[PDB]
């Protein structure tokens, strides 16, 4: 315990906030097993012991916020006090898959001091819980054929071999492991898991959506009026089960209240919501952000060093302006406030009017772990090429380029309609487009409707597309 106390102290300092006190704005999330699940009992059997737990969650659903909340509660003695002597937080986006490294090196880097008692930490592996946050955010490729597997926590291995050996339970077999990932990445992960317990993060319930708006707005009057807009807008109310969406919408309505204009948000698509957020912050640095984003996705870079920023014309003062308006975050290293914003600007890179800009090359890499699957680049590309879309940002886009891309997207649907993209995913893309002329032609390529629904947003998106089928 001599060093455990020093470590828990360091954990309560880093994970005190979400970077805003974590306990202040944290709002209970909904978890379901494989029924409601309780944190303390997460590693209890039914049977063999449960060493691996997998958290499936949508982008922005709150995987990282929940991992940080667990670090904090445990460090405070509220959670797993009797179970684990150590929790180590592994931020997958920082772990190179190429650099040779030892599990000891990895543990030591989670520690505050340079010379920790690593050999003591490892004496009781069953008392360790590894928290891998954002498996999908590993940069580069990653497949089940990796090998050979390592059984020595001191031996240095390529990052991919290291993580594979850890996930397969070859390294420290009886240590516990908690992985958070987006569902799409389970294609790769599933073949390594050993008797996993799968949990699903569902986000905010209707009552928790209200709670968030009230925790966000110090003034109750603002909270209740901001939430009234949501209640009135079927699409936003439904979409606000994603906590990230709650934060985007709340931050936007905040500006309107500072401007004094009567509150009103009429967004109908995710693209509309993300455009409503950026416009509220307002044009000179527009090209720079899209270049950086497109480069980051193509070359697998989430974290951007100052050399990359100056490389794309973003001077140090320009970056300080993004931090002020909460469009950038520093973590030396800079990154986008969320990966979805990096895909949004990457999509816009193909539509700006004066990395390759040939959309056909982009679509060839769709759904590949190596590039990050490109799920939201395509969704945002469908919504941005929408002719009906109008805004100060629409003028920066090229009508000619939008037309060429609109035509290629349609050829793309025709092939896929006759693996990823599923039919439901294409419904999300078509829902972003909205244009009935486009959607009606696209919907005719499908021989049959074949979908599986889980959420209200699934129902809404698929109802919109079914209604736009031809009727004899
Ligand atoms: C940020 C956001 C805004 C608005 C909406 C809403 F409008 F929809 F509410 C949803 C989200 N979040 C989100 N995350 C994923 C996500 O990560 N999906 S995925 O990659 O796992 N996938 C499912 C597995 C099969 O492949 C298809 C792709 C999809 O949507
Ligand atoms: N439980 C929560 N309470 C309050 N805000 C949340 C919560 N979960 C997510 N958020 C919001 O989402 C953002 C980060 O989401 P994140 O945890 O990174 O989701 P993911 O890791 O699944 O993308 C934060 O800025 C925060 O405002
Ligand atoms: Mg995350």
């Amino acid at each position: 315990k001599d060093y455990r106390k020093k470590y828990r102290k360091y954990v309560r300092s880093r994970f005190q906030c979400i970077e805003v006190s974590l306990n202040k704005r944290y709002t209970r999330l909904r978890l379901i097993k494989e029924s409601p699940i309780k944190m303390e009992l997460l590693f209890d059997p039914d049977s063999e012991p449960v060493h691996t737990v997998v958290f499936q969650g949508a982008a922005g659903i709150g995987k990282t916020i929940l991992a940080r909340k667990m670090m904090l509660d445990w460090a405070s003695g509220t959670l797993y006090q009797d179970r684990f002597d150590y929790l180590f937080y592994i931020h997958c986006r920082e772990v190179s898959l190429v650099t040779q490294r030892s599990l000891g090196d990895l543990i030591m880097s989670c520690c505050p001091d340079p010379n920790p008692p690593i050999h003591k930490i490892v004496r009781k592996p069953s008392r360790i819980l590894f928290l891998m946050d954002g498996f999908d955010e590993l940069q580069g490729a990653f497949d089940e054929h990796i090998g050979p597997l390592c059984t020595d926590w001191q031996k240095a291995e390529r990052g991919d071999i290291l993580l594979s050996s850890l996930i397969r339970k070859k390294l420290l077999p009886e240590a516990s492991l908690l992985i958070t990932t987006r569902p799409v990445a389970l294609e790769k992960l599933q073949h390594l898991l050993d008797h996993p317990r799968h949990v699903e993060i569902l986000g905010f319930s209707e009552a928790k959506r209200k709670e968030y708006f009230f925790k966000y707005f110090s003034d109750e009057a603002q909270a209740r009026a901001a939430f009234s807009l949501i209640q009135e807008n079927e699409v936003l109310f439904t979409m606000c089960f994603i906590p990230l969406v709650c934060w985007i919408v709340c931050t936007g309505l905040k500006q309107q209240m500072e401007s004094g204009k009567s509150l009103a948000q009429t967004s109908k698509t995710t693209t509309a919501v993300y455009v409503f957020f950026l416009s509220s912050l307002l044009c000179a640095h527009l090209w720079g952000l899209c270049s950086l984003a497109a480069d980051g996705i193509w070359n697998q870079k989430i974290l951007f060093e100052e050399s990359d920023l100056r490389n794309h014309g973003l001077q140090k003062a320009d970056v300080s302006a993004f931090l002020r308006m909460n469009l950038f975050q520093k973590e030396k290293f800079y990154s986008f406030i969320h990966m979805t914003f990096q895909e949004f600007f990457a999509a816009m890179y193909y539509l700006l009017e004066e990395p390759s800009r040939d959309v056909t090359v982009l679509l060839e890499n769709y759904g590949k772990f190596e590039k990050g699957y490109l799920i939201f680049v395509v969704r945002f590309l469908f919504g941005l090429v929408n002719q009906e879309r109008t805004s100060y940002l629409e003028k920066k886009l090229s009508c000619k380029i939008s037309q060429q891309i609109r035509l290629e997207l349609l050829k793309w649907i025709e092939v896929k309609a006759k693996i990823q993209p599923s039919q439901l995913e294409l419904f999300y893309c078509l829902y972003e487009m909205q244009e009935e002329d486009f959607v009606q032609r696209a919907m005719d390529y499908f021989p049959k409707i074949e979908i599986n629904l889980s959420t209200r947003m699934d129902h809404m998106v698929s109802s919109f597309c079914i209604e736009n089928c031809h009727r004899v």
